[PDB]
RNA sequence: GGUCAAGAUGGUAAGGGCCCACGGUGGAUGCCUCGGCACCCGAGCCGAUGAAGGACGUGGCUACCUGCGAUAAGCCAGGGG
């Protein structure tokens, strides 16, 4: 999904933080998938983290390419 | 064929010794490397933009070895394939 990384480049203020913040929030909801489903969920989770590590990157990019 | 007397040698292993037989433990060692050694060209500074160097981590399932460090079997862009 580079193309969740172009949604990434869109978003950026309260917007990226309040994405990124419920986002991983639903990683925590993996978390506790920890002892349920599990078998497709796995991406889910890896991934998950990978693609909230993609919001935070970009906070960086963008608010420190701002000041 | 039966009795006595006289004379000389006999096989009998508990275990043991020497020789061969087939194994057992013990690794020589013959050969064999993703390991050293010696030289010679290359290369030659890291550090608070908190280094060298470790502590505690994460890999859905992981004690350990690796790599990352809480954005942690790693997210981004560009050069390779």
């Amino acid at each position: 999904m580079r193309k969740q990384l172009e949604e990434a480049r869109k978003l950026s203020p309260v917007e990226l933080e309040k994405l990124v913040r419920e986002k991983k929030r639903e990683l925590m909801e993996l978390r506790f998938q920890a002892s349920i489903g599990q078998l497709s969920q796995n991406h889910k989770i890896r991934d998950l983290k990978r693609q909230i590590a993609r919001l935070l990157t970009v906070l960086n990019e963008k608010r420190r390419q701002n000041a």
